[PDB]
């Protein structure tokens, strides 16, 4: 735990573009480490109640250490932008990867969804509760190991509801329960190839969000449905646990990874 500066590392590559900031490949330069180095204008950040939230965000991911959980190493700050130091992942975004390939195989995406309960299950040990779970924010080791990336949003609407559960959308306070709709919308997204509640509209994706309103391909399995509609109930006290889906059938059927 040192005090990084720019001067430290050498930037490659632009790995992603987002508005609040860029991610580059970067390497330190003493030790020759490999890693994404994140950066943020101070006031793109400030204009928005952001500065607080990326300081949580910050020292919440810091102490986590997980496989299937993107490693933050520090951060850093220049008299206009701030530095995020991350792990670097070779294989790069699952939503590049479900758009190159359009669906996952039931065996690709059980195991996803293994690696992403056993990180789920971690989080709320340590009491992190995730809220916002998306391809987008879903990394790839060599190996090809799920990561989750992001937590800027992390607890013990404008932004898009897809991912988002009917308790957290209408108001109502909500649980752990929030990870496990999560879970179920992914799920959906790797066989399908798009999210359940998918709409032209927001006010559209709300009401179908709200009524839980989906319907499945032909080609999805009975075994996989059965996980979805447990996973998408309404309430979340219906919602199965973490270990419920672990030792699911379908799950151990088709998965790689363990419980
Ligand atoms: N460590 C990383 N390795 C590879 N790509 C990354 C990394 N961090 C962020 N990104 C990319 O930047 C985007 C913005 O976070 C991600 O959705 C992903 O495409």
């Amino acid at each position: 735990k040192r005090q990084w500066a720019l001067e430290d590392f050498e930037i490659g590559r632009p790995l992603g573009k987002g508005k609040f900031g860029n991610v580059y490949l970067a390497r330190e330069k003493q030790s020759k480490f490999i890693l994404a180095l994140k950066v943020l204008f101070k006031a793109q950040l400030e204009k928005a109640g952001v500065e607080h939230q990326l300081r949580r965000e910050v020292e919440i991911q810091s102490h986590l250490r997980h496989p299937n959980i993107l490693r933050l190493y520090g951060y850093f700050h220049d008299a206009t932008r701030v530095y995020l130091i991350l792990e670097y992942a070779p294989l790069g975004t699952v939503y590049r990867e479900l758009q190159k390939l359009s669906k996952f195989d039931e065996q690709r995406t059980a195991t996803y969804i293994t690696e992403l309960a056993n990180a789920l299950s971690y989080c709320h040990s340590k009491r992190v509760i995730y809220r916002d779970i998306k391809p987008e924010n879903l990394l790839l080791g060599s190996a090809g190991e799920l990561k989750i990336a992001d937590f800027g949003w992390s607890v013990h609407l404008c932004g898009t509801l897809d991912y988002l559960p009917p308790e957290m959308i209408e108001g109502r306070m909500h649980d752990e329960k929030v990870d496990l709709w999560s879970l179920g919308v992914l799920c959906y997204e790797f066989l399908v190839g798009k999210p359940p509640f998918e709409a032209n509209t927001y006010q559209e994706t709300y009401k179908r969000i709200s009524r839980v309103e989906f319907t499945f391909p032909d080609f999805v399995t009975e075994g996989a449905r059965d996980l979805i509609s447990r996973l998408l109930k309404h309430n979340p006290s219906q919602r199965p646990m973490l270990r419920e889906v672990l030792e699911h059938p379908w799950i151990t059927a088709n998965s790689s990874k363990p419980s």
